[PDB]
């Protein structure tokens, strides 16, 4: 499923992500734009055999089990295919675990490179929330 900006903003807000561990909603919508371009099915097959899965491109070496990643851990206790569904819940629940462990939203390179330090409010422009 591909989400539009406001549709995803709304769904993320429904899932309690606004101000989660100090990160306002615009951060999460900015991170999903540059990680996956709002696509729940995006996958990026990496160098040491891990793959990033879903709207928020969560990595299989530490967070989910896909059965083929070299020294993998399954900290969110899920199959990586749960992160590829049209409904965002397994991705937001694993993302809340990531931000609570590894240094806030720095875990997402696209947030850290493209969103960090900009005015993220813009990403909720025009969405009545």
């Amino acid at each position: 499923k591909v989400f539009g900006r406001c549709e995803l903003a709304a769904a993320m807000k429904r899932h309690g992500l606004d101000n989660y561990r100090g990160y306002s909603l615009g951060n999460w919508v900015c991170a999903a734009k540059f990680e996956s371009n709002f696509n729940t099915q995006a996958t990026n097959r990496n160098t040491d055999g891990s793959t990033d899965y879903g709207i928020l491109q969560i990595n299989s070496r530490w967070w989910c089990n896909d059965g083929r990643t070299p020294g993998s851990r399954n900290l969110c206790n899920i199959p990586c295919s749960a992160l590829l569904s049209s409904d965002i819940t397994a991705s937001v629940n694993c993302a809340k675990k990531i931000v609570s462990d590894g240094n806030g939203m720095n875990a997402w390179v696209a947030w850290r490179n493209r969103c960090k330090g900009t005015d993220v409010q813009a990403w909720i422009r025009g969405c009545r929330l």
